[PDB]
């Protein structure tokens, strides 16, 4: 499953994905999935 929502209007998304993933995760549409670079 995904980490955690990925939503376009946050600026900061991709950091907060990574926050989420321990520091390797990457969105994909709505999904933040961890173990993407």
């Amino acid at each position: 499953s995904m980490c955690m929502p990925c939503f376009t209007t946050r600026p900061d998304m991709a950091q907060q994905c990574r926050a989420c993933c321990k520091g390797r995760g990457k969105c994909f549409g709505p999904q933040c999935l961890c173990g993407y670079d």
